[PDB]
């Protein structure tokens, strides 16, 4: 049930940074990426997602212009929210 503008997996950037819609269907434990046990990690709670962008699970996120990814998502660039 993506919309029109998801961020696909064939999308070059997305492919790069290990993204996916489903933070249970990723990579992040073997990233460890700091901020945050792994585990807790998704777009949710990451500094790059715009929640005034996309309506519902589909939000905007900085690194991808133009496009929207699930907030129960994850990708390798994740950074913990504290604005
Ligand atoms: S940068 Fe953050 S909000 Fe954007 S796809 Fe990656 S984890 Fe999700």
């Amino acid at each position: 049930a993506a919309p029109a503008n998801a961020v696909t997996a064939d999308d070059p950037t997305a492919i790069a940074l290990k993204y996916n819609q489903d933070a249970t269907k990723s990579e992040r434990v073997a990233a460890a990426r700091p901020g945050l046990p792994p585990e807790e990690q998704h777009c949710a709670n990451c500094q790059f997602m715009q929640a005034n962008v996309g309506e519902g699970d589909w939000k905007g996120c900085q690194l991808f212009p133009g496009k929207l990814i699930n907030v129960n998502g994850w990708c390798a660039s994740w950074t913990l929210k504290a604005g």
